[PDB]
């Protein structure tokens, strides 16, 4: 498959996508961010591969920034594949408690530094890092860059059809997407994991996605 893709979204924020094989979904087209503040750079979500991540990183080590922490909005390994490699490389690696624990469960390598709070700020006044509620996973949340006004919503927002429903929670999404569409009307752009960038209507289609998915099941 192609190497991992570094696209510039706008000054210090770019949009990194990585493609893998996944059995039952085959070949998964997944996007992050890589937010620059100063020469410090945070990955939000890792790349499925260790291959990948460390490609990613060395592109932005070579042009003379430092990898200061990354983030993983789920446990999954579309955002948590290169956890285990960045932890051999000194790179801080972030989760919520709730990731850790399920990382933990399904025998993988956890975050180093994890955190409770609702909203965490990975980075004060430039990344905030919120968990909306149940959805795509128990644990899923989402990345906001106030300055921009970006919201990476990774594998929650999802505006044309909920996709791998196996560890989802179809009971609690409409809630937790209306907490988020109540917490981030101002988005001017939302990047999600597999759907195309959209506006703030992202977050609408998503609750009204999670609402046809539980009326279904
Ligand atoms: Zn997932
Ligand atoms: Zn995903």
């Amino acid at each position: 498959l192609p190497d991992l893709k570094i696209e510039k979204l706008e000054e210090g924020v770019f949009v990194h996508t990585s493609f893998e094989e996944v059995n039952g979904w085959g070949v998964v087209t997944k996007h992050g961010l890589v937010v620059l503040v100063n020469t410090d750079a945070y990955l939000i979500d890792t790349p499925f591969t260790a291959t990948d991540t460390e490609k990613l990183v060395n592109w932005f080590v070579e042009r003379g920034y430092e990898i200061k922490g990354t983030i993983s909005s789920h446990f999954h390994s579309d955002s948590t594949g290169g956890i285990e490699w960045l932890n051999s490389q000194s790179i801080p690696t972030y989760a919520s408690e709730l990731t850790n624990e399920l990382l933990k469960k399904s025998g993988k390598v956890q975050a180093k530094y994890s955190f409770s709070e609702v909203s965490y700020w990975l980075v004060k006044n430039k990344i905030e890092v919120f968990y909306p509620g149940p959805g795509h996973t128990q644990d899923n949340l989402v990345v906001w860059l106030p300055e921009s006004k970006i919201l990476f919503g990774g594998c929650f927002i999802k505006p044309h059809g909920l996709g791998n429903l196996g560890d989802a929670n179809l009971e609690a999404w409409p809630k937790s997407a209306k907490i988020l569409m109540s917490k981030y009307g101002k988005a001017k752009l939302v990047v999600s994991s597999h759907s195309e960038k959209g506006d703030a209507s992202l977050m609408k289609r998503t609750w009204e996605q999670a609402l046809k998915g539980l009326k279904e099941s």
